[PDB]
């Protein structure tokens, strides 16, 4: 194999230019860059502005107002490192201007995080039961993350449907994500001009197996790299429906070693009652 | 924000003294100590005399007629530390002086316990979905725990209406719990006159969203005090029974990540079958 | 207690022989050694070639073709160590060479440990909820495991009803698996004429606390030992169907720290609906 990480532009996917080339990416890689699908790094760049600008400059006290109560890291700030999240409501705001810039980057992500799916699904030949529509109008979560300088994130795979990540650079130009490709590990550099899409779990069971799930971590720079180290990350998480309902026997066929009794079985009976969004092969 | 640590006497909150000053504790703090509870120091050196007599004296023979057969540290005896645990019912005692000592400290923490969850709901004005009494009539777990010299316990919330702790001192004068009060770590001594209560998720979830729970954990000492740095706790957990049942849509405001299909849910429902203690953010 | 770790002969339990020492040895310790029960050396040794065979020479392709899209360790191979997992269906097949030699061992596996659980359940006289055959008709996993040189595995019990080990010795003699056996860990090595069995915490359950389900964990060696310590284990988990049905009040009296509304539960109520293999007491 090439191990060589693909881009695809949306928009040429979208036409059913490359399919093949796509298809096989799914199959062998689960990952890719993704161009032309609404997502630039101006945008990124005012929505990482406000809320570092809120990391470094809000008060104790405004950061309490828009802290939950408990510290799930779903919605709001949580404080080595600080979180914005977001989903499709229940959002805490510091204010009505970072409000207007964090709607309209949530919501360019989640059209981009859909239109990708439904890419995926299609390459596939996928129609997810109760059709694809209803499966992707879901329960999507937006995290935004600064880290500070000196692994950081332990391998895992994601149980989302597609995850989208947009990240800023260290400036000292450390390369911090990595995935498995082709048996190791390769660098996931910023790309101002794309997004990196990681397939999840998710993506493996809708399909009956024809999209791979990577694994995927965050590597610590060797000391020698550790002023300029810092970096940030938007992961944008496209997750189903507690109602979303698969076959039991064909998760069987794909990988996932379920205790699951009966044939059909929901999002909610295989995961519980709490979002899980990534897992280790341990 | 005062970042103090505040206490309230129960007898005092019982007569509905210091409303504001609670209820404001409940939601920017999510702990307290309290005094006047029933809970002496004495008693706690009663009880704490008799296991750790167990802990050094006891057999090998002794130990294990009091140790479950599954190491789930629910009841008896559990071997770089001990542990011995407790609840209602199905107890494991080393003789007859131990569980008439050990009943009456457990009744005595139970009755502390239910007396400030039923003020914090009452501050909260919180009619739990089967009422107050049959919600606080419920499944608690206390477990008594020694440690010995050179984190030592990674930092979480609870997942219990409330916790109650009562420790016992580093000879060397080290304090090891901490939580987080506004936005930093925070001591929490030994203080012979008082219990430590902690707010967990579940008074987040049953008061929707009115109280917080915050995040705690055990620090380890300098390597210059890694000589009289042992330590034991007493640690309450006040949690619900299997069908507490709560309102989807209000979990899904005070911030928990629900995968819930439909309005309503059990305690089961969400954490599964088998209860957990505590949670990380991460 | 004599902290021997036992062995016994399966053809002279099913004869009915040492029936009392059977009984202690599994309420007292929950592990013993295991000869005449099918398993030979000689197995071990054609089975492990051709893996290892596998692990070393088979190509990146070969290895893309066994491996699941979901990277769960259930079925086909894994890659600071690699695994080869297989059940009773959808497995994943290096060649027709492979296959019949997995199949056959995978086989004489489940016989062996269906036939030693069938023992531990006639010992204990427990007629399992559906009866006995319907009981043992499970769903077994069986996972293989090269480990390079320089904990290795951190203490837990298992989830299963019986879990079968068999290992290849370290080159340099250091025995890597400990089990706590009275109160401490004591050393679990290599022995071609017998396998180790461990009860899991589902014998516990399934036979109303007659059989304890030891903590186990991998050791590291001292670094004059980081030469010649590579090693191999075959783990055989007999895990039962996820409508296993159990009494929830005597799942509360052995220790199980159960929420679980109502009388009876299944398996899947218990655990969810993924198989969890393994437990920390923490
Ligand atoms: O920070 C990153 O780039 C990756 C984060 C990630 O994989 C996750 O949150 O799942
Ligand atoms: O040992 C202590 O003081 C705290 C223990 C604790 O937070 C717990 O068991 O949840
Ligand atoms: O590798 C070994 O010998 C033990 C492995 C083990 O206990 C397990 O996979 O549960
Ligand atoms: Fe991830
Ligand atoms: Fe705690
Ligand atoms: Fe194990």
């Amino acid at each position: 194999m090439d191990t060589t990480v693909p881009t695809f532009s949306l928009a040429e996917l979208q036409q059913g230019l490359h399919q093949d080339e796509f298809r096989r990416c799914l199959r062998d890689k689960g990952l890719f860059y993704l161009t032309d699908c609404g997502l630039t790094d101006t945008e990124l760049k005012s929505a990482k502005d406000l809320v570092i600008d809120f990391f470094e400059h809000g008060s104790e006290a405004e950061k309490r107002a828009v802290t939950s109560p408990v510290p799930t890291m779903r919605r709001g700030f949580t404080g080595y490192s600080m979180c914005y999240s977001m989903g499709t409501a229940d959002n805490l705001f510091p204010s009505g201007d970072f409000e207007r810039i964090w709607t309209q980057y949530f919501d360019r992500q989640y059209t981009a995080s859909r239109a990708v799916a439904r890419e995926v699904l299609r390459a596939t030949g996928t129609e997810p039961d109760g059709g694809v529509e209803a499966f992707l109008d879901c329960e999507p979560l937006l995290r935004f993350r600064y880290f500070p300088q000196v692994l950081r994130m332990a391998p895992h795979y994601d149980l989302s449907m597609v995850t989208l990540i947009q990240q800023t650079p260290c400036a000292n130009g450390f390369v911090s994500l990595q995935a498995e490709v082709g048996g190791a590990f390769t660098d996931l550099p910023y790309r101002p001009d794309a997004v990196l899409v990681f397939c999840g779990a998710i993506a493996t069971l809708v399909t009956g197996g024809q999209v791979k799930a990577p694994r995927h971590h965050v590597a610590a720079p060797r000391r020698d790299q550790i002023a300029g180290s810092s970096r940030t990350s938007s992961v944008f998480f496209l997750r189903p429906n507690a109602d979303f309902t698969f076959s039991v026997p064909l998760a069987r066929e794909c990988g996932f070693d379920v205790s699951l009794d009966g044939e059909t079985a929901t999002f909610q009976d295989w995961i519980g009652g709490n979002y899980v969004n990534i897992r280790r092969t341990s």
